[PDB]
């Protein structure tokens, strides 16, 4: 049971930012928001993709195990950081698009498809090109849905054996202490244009003490400059309940 | 095979320290360390016993998987830091104690025997009380043999499934950037005396880009003052062969 709250919008219309932060204390099934119209609106997951789409390599075959090292070819990337041999983490982590679409290419559309359906993804729909669905094509999720999906990862409930979860969760680790720990992902799909903004994600979950909260984030974007408010305006919600290392 | 580089002893001998550091690239097979003979001299391995202990409390279902919490009862502890509850990577990272004593005992000496034999753990000698002998007994494992045990653990093979092998992993990260991550372990036994020291390690590994260097330290500590020693001695090792920075 979702409730909104209202105070959460403060942090919002500072930066006149359309978005919303979903977030759950110890299950989904004690969740708060900013927007509960928004909570279940479905955007492009963009890279937070890259969660489901690491866990399917390992569970098919096509990323061997956790010490895989996915060379550079020397060929010009997108971007500078992803010009370099990468591990299984560090391209999760720096969000090295071209590995994860060959592994796409890979993993092959029927089985792609069977495994959006086992672990519920959003509208499963993965037409635009093998390896272009989750950037510019017709898969949508919200952040309902990541907040779900999240929390069967953490449990290890996800159709995929457990070793795989428990690879993809370290690769996911950003913050640690010793009694506070932290998962999560970011995604940007771009910019888009004024009328139809891109859209920016921070998803994952905290563990203080012995107590765990869920949380996805999404916004429009329409200027890159505002890129960080995707972590930071979810961190001054989390820190403000207390959630801090 | 192990080479010395006793240029790193100058490391040591500025803060006061008799002690051992062992730095491996990529495997066991390629290592070096500042003196030799205490690369392979057996001490006792206070905390850095969590790690097996773990895997082995695991293995057993003593501990019943990576979310148990262990609660505190109430009563007092050494310290208040372990007067809490905590999770499998808490009571690690926190080095509490009374968790892993309870764990030990329910383990038992012949099961406990029989894991530190299949990991060929240092001396395999747990005499002293189920409870105490890698706090205070006779088990002693030397800085060569922690890296290869947790190269074992690295690759997942140790005497243990797999899962087991991951989720102790977790639980000992403890530095965390995109493309630098340190999966590590403290221990001490105590401030002894300058004529019966005791015994301070930092054990662990690190994966830098798609390298990994196993590392193990260990030094006498006769002043409680000198313990943070344990860090940055290795830290600053390790910086001049160019791992830490860029």
């Amino acid at each position: 049971s979702i409730t909104e709250n209202t105070s959460w919008n403060k942090e919002f219309s500072a930066e006149a930012v359309n978005g919303v932060f979903v977030l759950c204390k110890s299950s989904s099934k004690s969740c708060a928001t900013n927007d509960l119209a928004r909570a279940s609106k479905e955007y492009l997951p963009a890279s937070t993709f890259k969660i489901p789409n690491a866990i399917i390599g390992l569970e098919t075959g096509v990323i061997k195990n956790e010490h895989q090292v996915f060379k550079w070819d020397g060929k010009p990337r997108a971007m500078k950081q992803w010009e370099r041999d990468l591990t299984l983490r560090g391209a999760i982590q720096v969000s090295a698009v071209p590995v994860f679409q060959q592994i796409a290419r890979e993993v092959g559309e029927v089985r792609m498809q069977k495994y959006l359906k086992k672990f519920s993804y959003g509208n499963q729909n993965i037409s635009g090109g093998i390896d272009k669905f989750w950037l510019e094509g017709q898969l949508r999720i919200s952040a309902v849905n990541q907040v779900e999906f999240l929390e069967s990862l953490y449990l290890n409930k996800l159709s995929a054996s457990k070793e795989n979860q428990l690879i993809v969760k370290e690769a996911l680790v950003t913050e640690a202490a010793p009694e506070y720990l932290v998962h999560s992902k970011t995604g940007f799909s771009g910019v888009g244009t004024e009328s139809n903004p891109g859209v920016a994600w921070w998803v994952g979950w905290v563990e203080k003490e012995t107590e765990v909260y869920f949380f996805a984030f999404n916004m429009d974007i329409d200027n890159e400059s505002k890129l960080p408010l995707r972590k930071s305006i979810p961190t001054k919600i989390m820190e403000s309940e207390g959630i801090i290392g």
